[PDB]
């Protein structure tokens, strides 16, 4: 019963399926597209401080720890495929890397970054892929 | 159950399939073809600094750690075939070599190298081959 | 023979001695002080490329992998003290963190960063401290 | 050789010595005293964004992960004393709590909080105490 | 299950198949035929230095570590057949000899040798043979 | 009998003693200082080829495999100190790195590199230091 | 499973098949027949030195280590048959003798011997026989 | 499985078959018949030295170590039959005696003996018999 | 009784003592100095052949297997010091390298090489050093 | 009781003492000096045969198996010193080489070789040295 030669295939199909989208960029936001599709509007209270105005509670997701640097992330995918996922420590470490990569960039009192882009953990298209991936690491032996 | 006499054949078919393309050059870019097909345009801000202008987020891949020296890479292939892939350490070491060979040459504030060439990890034709290879090293015993 | 209750004291005295200087800033350089004390002069060859002019070979050290982000580094010190250095894995992991933190920011064809600061591994005052520290992690049991 | 009945006394003397100062408040900063003694000056660039102006590199410490909520922190001390520090897991868990409590409140592009207070890990008086404490948890058996 | 009496036959058929071509010379180049079929043109920049002009990236293979002395190589074949390939150390050592024999003779700034010949690892006819050989050494017991 | 806590100190004193000189540059040569102090004179035979004229046999050392990239070398020293030299594999691997780093840059028919610098294994001052270092790795347990 | 009573017959049939040809002389060359059939022409450069002129690379085989003294060789065959090839050491030693007997007599700057004869390892008729022989020694038990 | 009661019969049939011919003399040569059938002609160069003139290379066999004293040889046969060939040491010792008995009498610069006779190992009729004999000694147990 | 920590020092002192002289060149000969100090005179018999005239038997040493390429040799010394001479295989392998490096360049019918240099095993100054070295490898455990 | 670290020194002192004389040539004879000091006179009986005339029985030594090729012999000394004489097989094999090297060149009916030299086992000066050497190999463990 080598279940961990099926899991190795599942983990790899999962990393590839994610890469296909990261390459096209899909799920990457800048100050403009973030505020446009989230609906959060920045009001420029003085002096150098400000804040977003929450109109519905659904927007609290956008302000959670859901953002990753598009380069740092795509690099995890590059190095991930160069691992022995027959072993446990591999599956346990890289999985943690695909869980902690998402940190928070936008806050109620911290406007979305000026020029950089970010990748949205809960983006409609990436969400299922980053899920399946994190879940394919979850095998026993 | 000698699965590691099938893996040895798979790892070798994988290295050969990659070499066939590396020989034809395909996947090798210079300053000209890199900027032409990525769409990144270098604007010569003074004095000796400058930067690329990102028009879509898909271009962030090109600026990741995806570039390898065409000679250093083809040399890995040459020496790779001279290994005992019946053994684990072989499969684990050379695999790491085909994962770490890709380092970043182009950056937002570091223009693609002047005269050298580089090999693109995510090139349409090389991508599946460098994948399959890295994944054929992933066997248990 | 508990040598690893003397090493725990040595590793901690080492982290504190380093922190005392990191706090005062000493060993932190910006584009201005880097070029001033290294003697490297940036000549603005067009268009957005350029390079430093090496006048003596001693300057090659400055262009090696000797630079760390002052915040990322001081954070290692903060979290380091919160470890069980009675254990091996502690001593082996954080030691690796104080070795890999130094990456290269300045290159012959990549001018020192515009506005950021960096910490110099071989700075006259930090050098002995980052050494002693890395060496205090080197205990057997 | 019960060394862990001396460590239990050392860990407790350490928590008490820290509490004595936390009670007096010493080491607690608000927007005013933070900017006054760090020397960081907030310039109100529009619209609702801004930044601190770094005059010396020593100030990078203030912008690291060195701040804890004065209440959350004093509560750790309250509950800490209610532990069995004869056991390992105690010493290993609460120690981690006195290491992770320090998170970053002030950033170059994120002005010190408006009205709240924070406790400074590297405050002249608290520094030695939070050190000794974290280090008294580091015992073997 | 004596698989290593089939491998001994495979390793020997492989060495013979290679020798048949080495004898006819095929795969041996001199300054003239190297530059003729690679397309690399040597431009005589003064004074005693010069370089090849790369017109396509495919030529980078020719400048890799792919060249062996025709005599040194044919001698490996002579002595190879005088080994006990029933044993492991044999298969592991001579295999390494057929991997390291290829060193680099031509470089971008080092013109192909004046009068000597060299054998090209990636020559259309030798390539499959030197491959199969190196791969026939890869057996377990 | 812990001899490998004396060897760890010896290996570290050895790496530091070497670094002190690498920092000052001493032992680094360019085309000019190499030809000046070796006495080798490049005669520009046409067209893009040439050669050095050997006047005494002592010069054959300069043309051996004695040259290392000053940056690659100083980087070995940086990462070396971040190792557990209590262990064997450490002492055996980094030692090999300080032995193989020296490759040959100057050849009788290959003029010293145009603009780069190189470090000379047998330089009067570095020689004893690179020796002692390589020899301090040679301990049993 | 006595495979080494079949190998003893194979090794003996192999030595006899070789002797049949050595007796007829076939595969023996003198200065005249060597230069006639190899195509190598000796040009008498002064004073007592000279060299062969290579017209095709196939001739490099003739200048390798492929020549044995016809008497020394036929004597190996005589004494070989007087061995216990049921034993390993026999098969391993005499095999080495039929591999090392071939040394190089003709060199690019060393004209084929004046009056002596030599036996050519790669002679069209001897080649398969000296092969089969060397390969019949390769048995396990 | 008593294979060494079949080998004892084979070794004895072999010694008898050889004796039948040794008795008739066949395979015995004197200066006259040696030079007549070998074709080697002795030219009497002064003073007391001389040499044979080789017209074809096939004659080198005659000048190898192929000659035995007809009496010494027939005596080996006499005493051989008085051995216990059920034992190993017997088969291994007498076999060596039928291999070493052949020493060289005729040399290029040493004319065939004046009056004595010699037995020719490679004589058309003796050759197969001395072979079969030497090979019948080659049994395992 | 660690005798193999004294032998490691002896082997290293031996390699250094040899290097000191190899660096100065001493013991290196070209066609001119070889014939001058050996007394062997090359007489240019036609056409492209010739020979040395032996006047005393002492000169037979010069024509033995006593010559090594000055670069190949000095490289052995470079890599030698990068070995674990605490281990046996080290001492046994490199020792063999310092024994086999000496091959024969000059022969009675093969004039000393035209332009190259060679190192003389029996040179008055090198002789004792190459001896002591080879003999310092000869230790038991 | 390591007697085989005294024997290793004795075997080496023995090889060196022999080499000192072989280098000076002493003990090397040609047709002229052999016949001069042995007193054997060659009478040129026709046609190409002849013989020495024995005047005293002491001359029978000169005609025994006491002659070695000066080059083959000095080469044994060269390679001998490159052995592990701590081991038995070394001492047993090279000893056999210094015993079998002496073969017979001069015979009553075979005049001393025309132009070659030979080394005389029983030469007044070499005799004690070749003895001591052969006897220093004779140690137990």
């Amino acid at each position: 019963t080598r279940r961990v030669d099926d899991a190795t295939v599942a983990i790899r199909c999962a990393i590839n399926n994610l890469i296909v989208e990261l390459i096209r960029g899909t799920g990457s936001y800048n100050r403009s597209s973030f505020e446009s599709s989230s609906g959060l509007v920045w009001t420029s209270g003085p002096a150098g401080e400000g804040s977003y105005s929450i109109t519905t509670p659904s927007q609290f997701v956008f302000l959670s720890s859901a953002w990753a640097d598009p380069i740092e992330l795509i690099n995890l995918c590059t190095n991930a495929l160069g691992n022995q996922f027959q072993t446990q420590q591999a599956r346990t470490v890289v999985q943690r890397q695909f869980s902690e990569v998402w940190k928070p960039s936008p806050q109620v009192t911290v406007r979305f970054p000026d020029s950089d882009f970010k990748v949205y953990r809960y983006n409609a298209v990436l969400d299922p892929l980053v899920t399946a991936l994190l879940g394919a690491f979850d095998t026993r032996n």
